[PDB]
């Protein structure tokens, strides 16, 4: 097993992609938010971890770029791949299915069932593509890990293609939600 994720260390993002960032970024971060509400965290002005205080639990606009990178990042890095792939990207008229959904700083993060969101047949299989690209990054660093500590086995270092379902799902989850946002956003992705 010789994994090697798709190099994207040239890749530039085109601007009709920045909308995306954007929008997904603040969707990424309104998830986090609503997932520290739901473990008792609540905003304030100074972090705390005894109080539970966390000052990130705003408006994604009022977040530094620093803040907002650690987002982004990730988004890119994933856009970057379908870009390396040469997938063809296209900001679509009436494709924003999202526009029709019906405290401090004003903010109220809501939740998107992405169960209600349907991938085609050929969506799916590259979402699962790109699911095997992220089990490959992973794959090469852990591989690295264990060489520099003298050797040794992992269960997971095998070909993506290989893994049962449990094993699959981390990778799977991941590339199937920017595919569906994606798709809510107006963003029509194809090869």
């Amino acid at each position: 097993f010789n994994p090697q994720p798709v190099d994207t260390s040239n890749i530039t993002i085109p601007e009709k992609l920045e909308y995306f960032i954007n929008k997904y970024a603040e969707h990424s971060h309104d998830k986090w938010s609503m997932d520290k509400l739901a473990n008792g965290w609540i905003y304030g002005e100074i972090y705390s971890d005894s109080s539970k205080i966390q000052p990130l639990m705003k408006p994604y606009k009022l977040l530094s770029e620093k803040e907002k990178e650690i987002y982004r990042w990730p988004i890119k890095e994933s856009l970057k791949t379908m870009l390396a792939w040469g997938w063809r990207i296209e900001r679509t008229r009436e494709g924003d299915s999202m526009a029709l959904y019906n405290a401090a700083h004003g903010y109220s993060p809501r939740a998107i069932d992405m169960s209600n969101v349907t991938l085609s047949r050929d969506l799916h299989a590259m979402a699962e593509m790109m699911a095997e690209n992220y089990h490959n990054i992973w794959a090469k660093k852990k591989k690295l890990e264990l060489e520099s500590k003298g050797g040794g086995n992992h269960p997971l270092l095998v070909p993506y293609d290989t893994l049962t379902a449990a094993e699959k799902a981390k990778d799977r989850e991941k590339a199937q939600d920017i595919f569906k946002f994606l798709q809510i956003s107006g963003y029509v992705v194809s090869r």
